[PDB]
């Protein structure tokens, strides 16, 4: 009955088609220019969300 379940973004996952591992070692999470790309492509890999 709680409407807090309307949000389905509670679970974040890394992109399967995006190489977050390579982007992570490349410091992609440390690049402000890619910070948005990580929150979108690999929010979990950069530590912006949970798996």
């Amino acid at each position: 009955n709680d409407i807090r379940t309307a949000a389905d973004m509670e679970h974040c996952a890394d992109e399967k088609n995006f190489d977050c591992r390579r982007s992570l070692r490349n410091g992609d999470c440390d690049n402000d220019d890619k910070l948005l790309e990580m929150g979108y492509y690999c929010p979990v890999t950069c530590g912006f969300c949970e798996p």
